[PDB]
């Protein structure tokens, strides 16, 4: 049948020629796992405009100018609607990177990636981000561990 209806959230990496700022997630869904910075996009917003406030709210950082790098849609068993994330990056700050009550920040060398404590799927698609190539992506998740079904692909235009 048809597609589940999802819901748009945006994800910011702050990634720059040797380090990455990653957030600790506090609390909530996915608390204890690295990642970058987003949320919901609001009523009315514009996706890039969400990216942007996402990152302020979450990181304190301002930044003008995001790049589209990737498209996730995440599924969760048991819940029908999906997740349809939009992935941005950028590399030029001018602040520094503040505890929210969302997440805890730190920067990570890009041969330090935390994978360990990164969702499962950043395995497959966070590669593809540090080679500058765009991408396509979604993932089937039963709970918070164990991936059922994903597929991936390089796209030339997000
Ligand atoms: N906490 C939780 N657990 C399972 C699924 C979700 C979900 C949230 C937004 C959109 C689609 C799914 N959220
Ligand atoms: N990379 C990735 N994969 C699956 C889910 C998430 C997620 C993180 C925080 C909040 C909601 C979803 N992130």
């Amino acid at each position: 049948g048809a597609m589940g209806a999802s819901r748009l959230y945006t994800l910011v990496l702050v990634l720059q020629p040797q380090r990455v700022l990653l957030g600790m997630k506090k609390r909530g869904f996915g608390a204890g796992r690295w990642g970058g910075f987003g949320g919901k996009v609001q009523e009315g917003e514009t996706i890039e405009d969400g990216a942007r406030r996402e990152l302020q709210e979450e990181s304190g950082l301002t930044v003008d100018a995001l790049h589209k790098v990737g498209q996730i849609v995440f599924e969760f068993v048991g819940e029908p609607e999906l997740m349809d994330v939009h992935v941005f990056c950028t590399d030029s700050i001018q602040g520094t990177p503040v505890e929210s009550d969302e997440m805890r920040p730190c920067w990570f060398q890009l041969d330090q990636i935390p994978f360990k404590d990164m969702w499962p799927d950043d395995s497959y698609w966070f590669p593809l981000l540090l080679q500058k190539k765009k991408f396509h992506g979604y993932f089937k998740f039963q709970g918070q561990d164990t991936i059922l079904d994903y597929t991936l692909r390089e796209v030339d235009t997000v």
